[PDB]
């Protein structure tokens, strides 16, 4: 699978559905599938954390593909619980030499808040 | 399988085992798996946010197991490239009838840290 | 000393003035000073991260100044040197019966970002 | 004044007193005062966020006053409300040639956790 111009195993296990990134932005969507599941039948917040992480790095890599990037720090707060195919946006704050600061949410198909969230990136 | 008294879909999908929890700590481990690496071949870091997430929580209703653990944010700081099976300690720092404060870290066979996270939860 | 409220000896210290609360906002304002730098002359970062935690519950108890918010945890990422006054705007994302979040970011006369926060809140009652 | 090598206009304000730095951990007190609280009378968490970045990097420029470090982002947990004297400790958990990865804690005389902070940061060199 092509995750952006990159191929990612763990990515491609979640299902994850890479849909667009440029211009400081990217989405990703989250299709719904029992295995990615809470103990309460919740989408289970690490599996949120793991595709905002792909998300937030593509914001960066996406108006320069050509670079690379490796998350630094990753701060996440879980608002409401994530039922059915969800949809993760981001959005690169500020971009240096050395140094990106990016964010994201995750939101249901009532398009209510699921999760937020805020990392740092190392651009290599 | 049996995540410390529970069951999840998703922590049985990463393969991750439980080995301790009580007393205020927790601990897991993560088998290597091709299924569970980055773009560069390293644990991704959704994957230990994953795990991490879950030992977290469990340093929490170890002590107390009749209890319900919701995860309100989590923090984490990547140090250094997980590679092969991971073990991950966590720390229950203050806990009260409604929050809970831990933390945690990720550490490679060699002992190096792999990554740490603190988190807050909601004790239902 | 009025701090959209209640009177906090530590933020009247800080010299800065409450510029907004109310329908899930608010907005505050810290004023150039020498007390508060940095080594680097700039604006210390311990300074922002005061004038957020204060801005941040304060987008909480607007909507209701009955009710009293804690700070649990905060998040600040620091993206550029901050200098001049400078002006502290916040937002509640979202609101429960026990807990509260919320973010924020503070902008320099020129309006660059300066820093940005997040925050979770325990809401007293 | 001497803040491990350098004179922060800031941390002088807070009557704030540095009492290690060396070796990959530092200390800093809190002498109580009036200036420094909170509404509900307790140390406001602004203050303790203060102190704690300024001794969160002193881990890191103390086994070396050559270098410089500069606060890229912080997460600092609010555990129990801060009364009286507090001493603060940090240790830097891994140094890179760019980045440094930090973690402290607040406690009061009676050793009780107050705050518990982690801090990552650009070393200027």
């Amino acid at each position: 699978t092509d995750f952006f111009g990159l191929t990612i195993p763990f990515m491609q296990l979640l299902g994850v559905v890479p849909e667009h990134s440029g211009n400081g932005t990217a989405r990703t969507r989250l299709p719904a599938r029992a295995d990615l599941v809470n103990s309460r039948g919740d989408i289970h917040g690490g599996t949120l954390m793991s595709v905002l992480d792909f998300t937030l790095g593509a914001a960066i890599r996406g108006d320069t593909p050509e670079v690379g990037v490796a998350t630094i720090d990753m701060n996440t707060s879980f608002m409401s619980p994530g039922r059915g195919d969800l949809v993760i946006e981001t959005r690169c704050l500020r971009r240096g030499a050395s140094i990106a600061f990016c964010e994201g949410e995750i939101r249901d198909s009532a398009g209510e808040l699921v999760a937020k969230a805020t990392a740092t990136f190392k651009i290599i």
